[PDB]
């Protein structure tokens, strides 16, 4: 369900990314678009996922299960109304203050004033999407409360489609061509909304928004939002300051980081969705029922699974950074220089894939423990270490150093959450990790050896059509995966 539609969305997101790279490359225009659209949406996502979504899903289901459909319709009406009012005000203030928002977020764009102007213009086109995508994600949250998961998963396909179409059709018309993306995004917003509204009507939860300050449920969802806003703020501030750092770097830095991060995202989302259906449900159940012993059992199996699957992915992405970048991005305005810079950023990002997967495996269980004080402390530490690693790595490695900083920060964040579990006896690993790690290390050595060998005997990656390059890429990915799994088979792990 989710596993099929959210990954169709994934190839279309990656296809739109390749289209962007092909048509606009990695430079001033693409830098401006990323700071203008991606950075505000990421702040918005952090806020909604960290505070609004966490508060909204329990209260909504609690209405749905303990009160009628009419009471739930009224709750949803007042929630969507207050959301729309706040976001309309927020959007209006943002379009007015856009030059100051770009100045604070990306100070270094001021050196090319025309680039700063495009970033401001694109934020003005972009900003209405915040409203649209928030309404669409509220729709999707409601539908998920009604156990309809495939529609909200498929919904971002419409954004990807809209952006691809705006690039292919509207870009030559638009006077700065990447302006077209904005409108695609805009159309995308509307489409993502329009697609989900009838399904909402299907469950009788499509209702005209309405404003009130007396609703008990609205104040409940406002109260559970409170303690999470400090951590949301930490994460937002860190991301803002990272962008500030990158803004002083050479044009394309933001775009190179973006492309590397998407390349690196690609398998990590697969693994995250897959472990979120194999492991997290049973972990949540074990924590809710108070079964400590078998919670440890799953925690250990899941951490071993993380080492078994995220490590080979990270190392393979590092070894295959040029194959991947050249085969998936190096067309049109994406030059060979852009490909090298993206390769470096991708090698840097590979360090933190492990930290990402483990943060997603450990963080469920703290929000369930209702311990937010120690994660907000961990988040402040992660901020401090991130900004410090930025100062340290920016001069020597530039954008790659900023990517290394983000990666190592994710590593330390996961490590600190694990240390909190270890100190409070929340988790203690099972015996036999040592020989298990040795098995991994041998299998990784075999995999990397086979990959290096093949690459020495395989053509220059720039040479060929996209069919040819992606065929070669898939051939080496297959040989590497096969060889890693064959080394593992000799060691053991015959069944899961
Ligand atoms: C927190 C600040 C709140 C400010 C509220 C202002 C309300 C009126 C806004 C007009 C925008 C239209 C004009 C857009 C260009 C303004 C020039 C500017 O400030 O640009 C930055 C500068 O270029 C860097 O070097
Ligand atoms: C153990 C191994 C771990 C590493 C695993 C690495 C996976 C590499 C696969 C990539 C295929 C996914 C991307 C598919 C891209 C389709 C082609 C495309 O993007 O075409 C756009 C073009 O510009 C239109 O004009
Ligand atoms: C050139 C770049 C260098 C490439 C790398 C060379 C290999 C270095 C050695 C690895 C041992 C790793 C040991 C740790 C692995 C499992 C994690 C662990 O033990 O964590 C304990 C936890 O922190 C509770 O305090
Ligand atoms: C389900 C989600 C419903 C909506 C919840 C989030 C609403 C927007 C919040 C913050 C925007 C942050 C600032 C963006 C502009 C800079
Ligand atoms: C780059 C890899 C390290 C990064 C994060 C790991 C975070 C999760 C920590 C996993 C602990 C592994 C483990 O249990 O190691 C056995 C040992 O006996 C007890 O630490």
């Amino acid at each position: 369900a989710i596993s099929s539609m959210t990954m169709f969305s994934r190839i279309l997101g990656f296809i739109r990314d390749a289209i962007i790279a092909r048509f606009f490359g990695a430079g001033a225009a693409t830098d401006a678009f990323f700071v203008a659209f991606r950075l505000p949406n990421l702040l918005r996502r952090i806020f909604a996922e960290g505070a609004f979504s966490q508060a909204f899903v329990p209260i909504l289901a609690e209405y749905k299960n303990q009160q009628g459909d009419e009471a739930t319709r009224t709750f949803i009406a007042y929630v969507s109304g207050l959301l729309t009012l706040i976001l309309a005000i927020v959007t209006l203030a943002g379009i007015l203050a856009a030059p100051w928002i770009i100045y604070i977020t990306a100070p270094g764009f001021t050196d090319t004033p025309d680039k700063f102007d495009l970033t401001v213009r694109l934020l003005r086109i972009t900003f209405p999407y915040i409203l649209l995508i928030s309404l669409a994600s509220l729709a999707g949250a409601i539908l998920n409360t009604w156990n309809r998961f495939s529609v909200p998963a498929f919904a971002p396909t419409l954004l990807n489609i809209s952006m691809i179409i705006s690039v292919l059709l509207l870009a030559p018309y638009c006077e700065p061509p990447i302006i077209a993306l904005g409108w695609g995004v805009f159309a995308g917003g509307i489409l993502q909304l329009l697609y989900q509204l009838p399904y909402l009507q299907k469950i009788g939860m499509l209702v005209l928004p309405r404003i009130s300050f007396r609703n008990s449920g609205v104040w409940r969802v406002l109260k559970l939002m409170g303690p999470a806003i400090i951590g949301v703020s930490v994460s937002q501030i860190s991301l803002i300051i990272n962008t500030i750092f990158a803004s002083f770097l050479q044009s394309g830095s933001v775009s190179w980081m973006y492309y590397a991060d998407r390349l690196m995202e690609l398998p990590t989302g697969v693994l995250g969705v897959a472990l979120g259906t194999i492991l997290l449900p049973s972990l949540a159940k074990s924590f809710s029922t108070g079964d400590h012993k078998e919670y440890q059992r799953l925690m250990d199996w899941g951490l071993r699974l993380c080492f078994l699957l995220a490590l080979p992915c990270a190392i393979a992405l590092a070894i295959l950074a040029e194959p991947l970048t050249v085969s998936l991005f190096q067309y049109g305005n994406f030059t060979a220089y852009d490909a090298v810079m993206t390769q470096r950023a991708l090698i840097a990002y590979c360090v933190g894939l492990m930290g990402l997967i483990v943060v997603k495996v450990l963080a469920p269980g703290f929000y369930s423990r209702q311990d937010i004080k120690t994660p907000v402390k961990i988040a402040i530490i992660t901020l401090i270490l991130t900004q410090l690693m930025n100062l340290a790595f920016i001069g020597s490695l530039k954008h790659a150093g900023l990517a290394l900083s983000i990666s190592l920060a994710a590593c330390f964040n996961a490590l600190m959450l694990y240390w909190q579990l270890r100190r409070q006896a929340i988790f203690s690993p099972l015996v036999g990790w040592g020989k298990f790690l040795l098995k991994l290390i041998a299998a990784l050595i075999v995999m990397v050896a086979v990959l290096l060998l093949l690459l020495n005997f395989m053509p220059p990656w720039e040479q060929g059509n996209m069919l040819v390059r992606i065929t070669r890429l898939l051939l080496v990915v297959f040989a590497g995966a096969m060889s890693y799994f064959a080394a593992l088979f000799i060691f053991g792990f015959r069944l899961r």
